[PDB]
């Protein structure tokens, strides 16, 4: 069982959670791994089953009983006849909180136990795909007030192609290759761009051009469809002071949601579970905005403030970079749209972690993603240790579905 | 493809193998079943070690297989079959010291290795003669502003001798008073090792800037102490370049970060006391050193004196002062012409490096969360560089506070 200290305040806590990890992660003794972005039979099902009904019965404190003695019985009835089963809605409802609880990287799970779960697993085509991401995005913008939600499609099946969203995001901005091989609008959706275009999209070019979704049903072509201007969002980027900033004619959307994660519960697994929260600000103002594979806005803004770009060490990489961040904060602020800064996230999930410390003994956390692209020591998780480790229920990366 | 990590940079979309990691031959902490990456601490035996560093040694040199390399082998284990121990040649001490350097995961000015001014004090016998390496060394490192790198390496531990230490985490670091009050003034990291040199006489100042004195101990005495005379301390008052106020503050920084009580482990010997130094990255005064809540603690401060709200965690106050604070760093330096590297320039050097040693060894190890800069991080290019961490002997090591 590791040790782990935090650094600013010299306290100490054991992490005894992390024994209950089942899958590996990349790292040996030899060498770490743990900067790397992605990860280079019925008896096997049926304990993770198990373990997954017997974390549902503890939770609702009827572990034991005969609700539980008979869902187990159920459970395995089921896959010993199909060599599968289904989940109950509350079941899958923990489930889902459990998978965002589970994740190392999400810096916002003091958030975990409020989340509204749409089960969608009665969907037999793209168009209803499309119903239901269009009924979340409704119930999850809330005009500004963001709220929390998951729509969970049907579980993946031996016998047959997967359900899948191919965006990303459910709200992205397009990416058009030009002839001076620049990219205009955002670098990191060219691919899916492309996709869009060779599916019979008409697209348009400007920088924020908000994509359509490509929704696929199992073993069938994927099928385009447009989001109605009014569910997306969007907020116009203004400064506090400097009154030319909103000139740049800079915006981002309201809403983040992933949608090609498969979530996995009791063994099953879920190829389309589209979720979304609200953005922390350093999302948006530091790498959406200053990556340099992205919308590499850095230079334009700090020559923008007359900053001397001839040197590095006037720092004014980072001074731009600040503004930025600023900028995104008080248009969220003005616009009434949920924000949330890095001060205040990490501070959040620092509570967190002596919440899970106190009621699981642990929390599985991974520390280059956890401490903010700015300012990383000016928050206290900088100086806070973390152990990194994979529980179930997951969210997991999946292949691309082309 | 190859069974070795692929490592992937996520700007550029380039790819590489590590295959220098299959060198390894000390085990970190992490397991499959979980990472431990973000922990600030995670005669038999001697031979292997040894014949492994001497096998280095005629690499570097291109004599692999000679009679010199064989001889030198042969001649390793009959001092180690009679003795327990062996001795570095002079050459052998130069190259194993760099590659210490070369090797370790957590520095990211590596691009400057094998520029590394190696002081052989093997001789050393007191701790009044440490005192006199030590000045030199400060002399040498110093030179007036232009800084060199530099190390000095003292007597290797002994079967059933004591080791030669130095108390001191740094040949330079500022006096951390406890305060009645409960609060500290000066350096709070230094209470300890303040706290030992009053203990052993040092008549103590009340600053927040008093450089401590040196606490130096030679094999199975108790540590003598030594003041350093401040023309040999090169300090840096900190004013900014815009900000008239700033220099009111009296903040300074001496030039000279040098690391006194880690091991240097080279071929099975262990060298307790051998300190090393180099010159400054801006982020580790302007960020770490001013700005932690647990050090000098600043940020509200400054804020203050440039009327930012400190009430509201979204005016982002705290990265506004951070900013200003490491400016005046760099500013301040770079006036008083004393050698320092700001923090981009320092990563995109680190980039040249990682490439360099792919083409040279197949690969660096390397520790992401020390690497990347406590400011502004992913504007830095190692943000988007994945990497590999690993244990290469040579190797620094930290070890247990002799007290
Ligand atoms: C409520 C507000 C939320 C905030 C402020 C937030 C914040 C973040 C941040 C900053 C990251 C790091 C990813 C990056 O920067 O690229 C992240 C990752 C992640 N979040 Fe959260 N999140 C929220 C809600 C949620 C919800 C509702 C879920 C699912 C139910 C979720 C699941 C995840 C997962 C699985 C990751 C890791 C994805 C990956 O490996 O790229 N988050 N989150
Ligand atoms: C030449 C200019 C140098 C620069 C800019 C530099 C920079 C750094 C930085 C930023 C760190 C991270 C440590 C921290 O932030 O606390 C570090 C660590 C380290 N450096 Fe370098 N360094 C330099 C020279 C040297 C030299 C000459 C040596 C030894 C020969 C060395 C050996 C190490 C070691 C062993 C560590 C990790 C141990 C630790 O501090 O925890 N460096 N360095
Ligand atoms: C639900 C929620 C709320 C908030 N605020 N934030 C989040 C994280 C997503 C949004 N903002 C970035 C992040 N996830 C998007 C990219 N992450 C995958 C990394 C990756 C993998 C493979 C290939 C690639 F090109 C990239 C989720
Ligand atoms: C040679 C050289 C040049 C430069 N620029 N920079 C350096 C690193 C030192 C200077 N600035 C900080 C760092 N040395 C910090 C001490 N080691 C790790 C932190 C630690 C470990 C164990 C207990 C603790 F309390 C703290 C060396
Ligand atoms: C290579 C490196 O692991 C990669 O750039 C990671 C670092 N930390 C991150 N942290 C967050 N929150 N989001 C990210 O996309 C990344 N990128
Ligand atoms: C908890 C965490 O491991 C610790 O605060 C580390 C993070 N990265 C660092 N990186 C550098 N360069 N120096 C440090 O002291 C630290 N501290
Ligand atoms: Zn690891």
């Amino acid at each position: 069982f590791p040790r782990v200290k935090n650094w600013e305040l010299g306290s100490i806590t054991y992490d005894t959670l992390c024994a209950q990890s089942q899958q590996d992660g990349p790292c040996t003794p030899r060498r770490c791994l743990g900067s790397l972005v992605l990860p280079r039979p019925a008896e096997q099902l049926l304990s993770q089953a198990r373990d997954f009904i017997n974390q549902y019965y503890s939770s609702i404190k009827r572990s034991g009983s005969q609700a539980h003695e008979e869902r187990l019985q159920e459970v395995e009835a089921e896959v010993a006849s199909t060599g599968t089963y289904h989940l109950r809605e509350s079941e899958l409802v923990f489930g889902a909180k459990q998978a965002w609880r589970n994740a190392p990287r999400c810096v916002g799970r003091i958030q975990w136990g409020k989340l509204q779960v749409f089960d969608a697993r009665d969907c037999s085509s793209a168009q209803e795909m499309f119903t239901y991401i269009c009924n979340h995005i409704k119930y999850a913008t809330n005009r500004g007030n963001l709220r929390s939600a998951i729509t969970v499609f049907p579980q993946r099946a031996p016998g047959r192609g997967d359900f899948r969203i191919w965006n990303s995001q459910l709200v992205r901005y397009a990416g058009y290759r030009q002839q001076d091989g620049s990219v205009r609008g955002d670098p990191a959706n060219v691919e899916i761009t492309e996709l869009c275009i060779q599916h019979g999209w008409t697209p348009g070019n400007g920088r924020f051009d908000v994509l359509p979704l490509l929704l696929q049903a199992p073993d069938e072509a994927p099928e385009l469809f447009v989001l109605p201007p009014e569910l997306v969002l969007e907020v116009p980027l203004e400064h506090p002071t400097l009154e030319w900033f909103a000139a740049l004619g800079l915006r981002w959307y309201a809403l983040p949601a992933v949608s090609n994660m498969l979530l996995e519960i009791g063994g099953l697994e879920f190829s389309a579970a589209p979720f979304s929260g609200w953005y922390m600000s350093t999302e948006i103002g530091t790498r959406n905005l200053c990556d340099p594979h992205r919308y590499n806005i850095l230079e334009d803004v700090a020559v923008c403030m007359d900053l001397d770009t001839r040197t590095t060490s006037s720092l004014w990489k980072d001074k731009a970079a600040v503004e930025i961040n600023l900028a995104v904060l008080h248009s969220f602020q003005l616009a009434k749209v949920t924000i949330v800064d890095h001060h205040a996230a990490t501070v959040s999930f620092m509570k967190h972690l002596d919440n899970e410390q106190k009621a699981r003994g642990g929390c599985p956390a991974d520390w280059a993603w956890i401490v903010p692209p700015i300012s990383g020591s000016l928050t206290p998780v900088f100086h806070q240790e973390m152990v990194n480790y994979i529980l179930s229920p997951a969210f997991r990366y999946q292949p691309d579905p082309w």
